[PDB]
């Protein structure tokens, strides 16, 4: 491809994210526990990517990294520059969550001169920026040994989102455990997935754990009892689909479980708000819809399965598909563009949810 | 070598460590923060070792793992079974630290029916057992990408040892930071060591950091002021030796720094105890000598440099040396046998230090 496509791809990416900065300025005119934990986690992964990428460059063997070889545009020593550039949204849009919460915080403090706790919002903010660093470093050379943290970080942010929801009636102690508990889950998944080919035991044990975990989570949290029963029933239905069909790896299923439960959890809080006399303001109501519709495609684009690290590298090249957007970006890049906006709307639902009170 | 040497090596290893169990029975007749932190750290390292070891077995290329090929005895699919078996002391002798502290704890509770806090001793106990798992897993296939945690864990235990010393006048909050701070130091070392060949900047920046860190540590902690000045002077002398000579990698130096400072820190507490009217009991006085003499050889055996991951694998094979002990164990194995006992005596110095009061 020509260098113009590079310029068009850069201008398109910057144009989308700078439009949110312009919109927030027009509207205005009208802690480190999670950061330290994955700094422990990401850095050993960072070295492996650099070491493996150098091997591919000098050895000539292209069976190491699980790229999208039909559409992967290089620059310098990098083999897929578009896949690294696709995460630019996490940095710019994730940072934009800091100014909006900080602008609220300074307005709150000036005015003083629903519980108010802006600390956890900053934790989600630096969590989204750590996408733009680690998820960029992962894509330099994707591999099984280096896979998990590209999508495991999504769960950490997803869990934190859940924590503030639980903090509706009330944070620091549970945040460390949530990052710590999810770190354990990542490796417990890796241990079972070592024998992933024909892992019938994991197909059953995970379902039993899933049923037990949902009940305990429901128990810890008439309308509530009936509502959690329905959530358990559909959760068992999704697990039954995973146990019966088994069309993708467990890794695809875990991300599928988290987003649907989050959307269910997002929806459920509205049910209490809708059943009660409280009326949802226009902004959260649009935001809930706007967040949900964007999460719709993001799930659709994730289930495409461009590359598979379950099988041999020769078999994974079967699922490569050419660039679709501006002849520079592929389906996984569209996932980054849409998972960034979907998560941005996910926060803005939380920030503006209880403003009516 | 014949299978007898396997039997003699197993009986020798078990005979040494079971002698401590017999001795403790004869004498008697006469939390999870650190555990969770490196479970996050060790497991990604565990996968890399298994993945790399399988590659060596099937590819035939022996340039991946930095073994001691002159003396490395296989069993099953494992390439150096003696190096894995050498860590057996950490499990048996490290576990022995749990019974002695638990036997004291149950005696303390029965009698009740110097501050008493047995929790941190349990943390050191499970730290020593985590040597027997991770340091065993590391030696299955040693490599640069997997190097750090084999000796980085020593620092964590070393730091905890320091914490109880600081707890003389008084724990949980600092333990997490100490493990967290050391996790950062590991990767900050790895980042600089990427350009280790001719890293003149790291040769100077580390010395300045070393000088600043010692002063701040001294400041946080007439006799005290003069004593810390002498400790700083000799610490600057060791750094000056590292900056001038540069005969080994930084990795060898960092372990050298920790043990000497620990022994200095061990010695210094005696100076306050000796200057004061308190008289050291016979057991700690022998234990201080017995711990120190064993740490003497352990430093000597560590500086041998059997394998070097700084250079190419062809150059590292130059420093291989045959088995010395029972035709089964090499110098690094003797390090494991002596670093286990030296650390066991290191704890027993702490446990029995303040019994006279």
């Amino acid at each position: 491809v020509t260098s113009e496509a590079y310029v068009s791809g850069m201008l398109f990416c910057l144009g989308i994210f700078l439009s949110f900065y312009l919109l927030t300025v027009l509207l205005a005119c009208w802690f480190w526990n999670i950061a330290t934990i994955a700094v422990f986690y990401a850095l050993p992964v960072v070295q492996l990517v650099i070491t493996y990428q150098t091997v591919v460059n000098v050895t000539g063997n292209q069976d190491i990294c699980y790229y999208n070889f039909l559409c992967a545009h290089p620059l310098g020593n990098l083999s897929a520059f578009n896949n690294i550039l696709s995460n630019l949204g996490y940095i710019l849009l994730g940072l934009l969550f800091l100014l909006i919460i900080l602008q609220r915080e300074i307005n709150h403090n000036r005015a003083l001169l629903i519980p108010k706790h802006f600390g956890l919002f900053y934790a989600m903010g630096t969590a989204l920026m750590m996408e733009g660093l680690l998820s960029a470093c992962y894509h330099v050379c994707p591999n099984y040994t280096n896979f998990q943290f590209d999508t495991s970080f999504m769960y950490m942010i997803a869990g934190l989102c859940m924590l503030k929801l639980y903090q509706k009636r009330h944070i620091n102690a549970s945040a460390y455990s949530a990052y710590a508990c999810l770190a354990i889950v990542i490796f417990f998944s890796v241990l079972g997935v070592v024998f992933g080919k024909g892992n019938t035991a994991f197909w059953i044990v995970f379902s039993i754990i899933h049923i037990i975990a949902t009940l305990l989570l429901s128990t810890q949290l008439v309308d509530r009892m009936v509502l959690l029963v329905m959530g358990n029933v559909i959760n068992w239905s999704l697990a039954a689909y995973g146990l019966i069909m088994r069309p993708n790896d467990f890794a695809s299923y875990l991300l599928a479980i988290g987003i649907c439960n989050l959307l269910l959890y997002f929806a459920f809080y509205i049910i209490m708000k809708l059943r009660s006399g409280e009326r949802i303001k226009l902004i959260p109501l649009l935001c809930i819809v706007c967040t949900s519709v964007v999460w719709g495609f993001a799930l659709f684009f994730f289930f495409q399965g461009l590359s598979t690290w379950q099988k041999t590298p020769a078999e994974s090249r079967e699922h490569n598909r050419d660039c679709i957007l501006l002849d520079f970006f592929d389906d996984h890049d569209i996932w980054h563009f849409l998972s960034s906006i979907a998560m941005f709307g996910s926060f803005l639902v939380l920030l503006t949810l209880d403003d009516d009170l």
